């Protein structure tokens, strides 16, 4: 599918209606498995930090960690095909500009890459944007080829505004999420018992931010 096309058809109406949208074979099977490679190659030198701390144990030796992150610009050396989706990604916003709300989306973070290890660990309850810091779009990319949740978990729980139910998403290979940051869309990720891994970005929306700015807040200070 042209980027443009998958936008007008797909992206823009579902995001507008349900705020949680799932495109399945984004980039196809090549560059997937490419992705995946420079992700497990990150890992493997040792890239990832060593994970969220879950158990605090007074005896260290001890103590649980989760999903471990690591961020990526695009152009670093290892990482020129996860720079590729971060292209692809943005592609696909810019053809909805204008037309994903009211929004302007005029900014994105870096990719946050995470490796969920398999130890059982998942990620609580939350909202990604709570307190209007200028995230407007979640937009996650799962690299998990012929992942199984019935077998090895790591469910993406979402819970949208005023539902009575949730929507159950897997972190498939080649799949791609896009979800409203903000309290419409808490979400969780439920314990996984194998290695996933899932690459973010968020996108920013232009009034949003700039008035985080403000409230928020050396420098961005000047002067005198
Ligand atoms: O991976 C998923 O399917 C969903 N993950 C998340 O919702 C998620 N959200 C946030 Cl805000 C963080 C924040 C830091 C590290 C991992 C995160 C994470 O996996
Ligand atoms: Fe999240």
């Amino acid at each position: 599918l042209p980027a443009l096309k998958l936008a007008l058809e797909y992206i823009v109406p579902c995001m507008n209606k349900h705020g949680i949208c799932v495109v399945d074979d984004f980039l196809g099977k090549e560059t997937g498995q490419q992705i995946g490679d420079e992700v497990r190659a990150l890992h493997d030198t040792g890239k990832f930090t060593d994970g969220q701390l879950v158990s605090q144990k007074s005896d260290s030796s001890k103590d649980i960690r989760g999903d471990k992150i690591t961020w990526i610009e695009g152009k670093e050396p290892g990482c020129e095909t996860i720079g590729l989706l971060m292209s692809s990604m943005d592609d696909l916003i810019r053809h909805c500009n204008g037309k994903l709300g009211s929004y302007k989306i005029n900014g994105r973070t870096k990719a946050m890459v995470a490796c969920y290890p398999g130890n059982g660990t998942g990620y609580v309850r939350h909202v990604d944007n709570p307190n209007g810091d200028g995230r407007c779009v979640t937009c996650i990319y799962y690299l998990n080829k012929d992942w199984d949740a019935k077998v090895s978990g790591g469910i993406l729980r979402i819970f949208p505004e005023g539902k009575a139910q949730f929507a159950d998403i897997e972190p498939k290979f080649d799949r791609l999420l896009f979800f409203w940051s903000d309290r419409r869309n808490p979400h969780e990720v439920q314990p996984a018992y194998a290695t996933r891994y899932a690459i973010t970005v968020w996108y920013f929306d232009a009034d949003e931010r700039a008035r985080a700015k403000v409230k928020y807040l050396k420098g961005v200070r000047v002067e005198l």
